[PDB]
This record gives C-alpha cells, structure tokens and sequence, in this order.
C-alpha cells in the first residue's frame, strides 16, 4: 500500500493564505481520490480531490500535484475559526489511508 | 558509543541512481541494526539494515558494507518527491545515534 505524510503544524495570520500538503509514499496520487477532514469526529471539508460539501466555505480548496505526488489543502482568507487539525485521506483499493494530520494555528 | 557520518548533500538528475552512505566511527556496523528515516516526524524507509516498511517503494534499498564499516541507502530512478532529509540510525547497547543527514536534490 502507501502512506500519506503531512507536516504536523502550519501557522498563519488571519486574512492570509496557508497550504497543507499530503505526500503519497508509493504509487500515483492521481490513482485514488483524496479527501480532507477538519477536526467531535472529523468532518469532511474536501472530497474527490477538490469538491467542497455543502456549507464548507469557498476559501477551502483541494488540489493535486502529480509532479510531487502530493495533494494540498489551501485555505485562503484565513479566519480564526479555521484553527483545527486537518487530515488527508485516500484509498489503496479498499483499506483507508490517513495522513498524520496537521494543526493549523491562526496567529493573533 | 559512536557517531554516524554522511555527506551533507548529494545531487542527481531524475531517473538515475543515488547512493547515500553512513559510516560508523567505532564498533562494528554489523553489530547493530541500521535504520534509515526520511523527513513532520521521521518515518522509517529502511529498518533492520535493508527492510522496506509497507508503503516504501522498491527503488529504495538499504545495504551494509563491512569493508568500509558503513551502511548505505541507495535510490534507483530518482523522483522529486524523494527530496528530503535522510538520516541513518543505529544502537550502542541501549542509547542510539543519528547521522548528520543528507540532502538529495533532484536536478533539472
């Protein structure tokens, strides 16, 4: 299978843009859909690489970078409310794979 | 105890073979298992000299050279995602030791 690796921490000031990356260790990041959860239980903020569920602010964006074999969650216009852990997730034909999660600290 | 020594930096173009070596300063390199970590927290890419954990691509290979009292991590067919800090690690009857690390840059 594979693992997904993310930094544990990222920080930024309100109004600014932050990116959390999720590197896949083996295989192609493009081969399976990537979901992002914010953490109660984790809630979905991105699914199928870049789709936002109902209610999730447009400031949350998912992307895939095949060249670095990674997925990224980019949060623009950072709000205090966005402080949370964010986990990426994908699949290896059945079994769920989870990143280690990244804490977004919002400065101020 | 001992110290482990690796060159600061290795440069190589994509698709080629890079070797990063780790020399033990005292005692037998064979006497204790060598682990390699890729760096978020270190994650194991080689353990017990030459074992790849699940998720680690076959292009990564660990080896021991008793004739140079060294351990080596060899990466065939380089990829840009492989850009990281690489550290070796072994034991000295209890306590543990890390190499200074090696930056693999992928050129072009």
């Amino acid at each position: 299978n594979f693992m997904l690796n993310q930094p544990h921490s990222v920080s930024e000031s309100p109004g600014k843009t932050v990116t959390i990356s999720c590197t896949r260790s083996s295989g192609n990041i493009a081969s399976n859909y990537v979901q992002w959860y914010q953490q109660s239980a984790p809630i979905t903020v991105i699914y199928e690489d870049n789709q936002r569920p109902s209610g999730v602010p447009d400031r949350f964006a998912g992307s895939i970078d095949r060249s670095s074999n990674s997925a990224s969650l980019t949060i623009s216009g950072l709000k205090t409310e966005d402080e949370a852990d964010y986990y990426c997730q994908s699949y290896d034909a059945r079994n769920v794979v989870f990143g280690g999660g990244t804490r977004l600290t919002v400065l101020g």
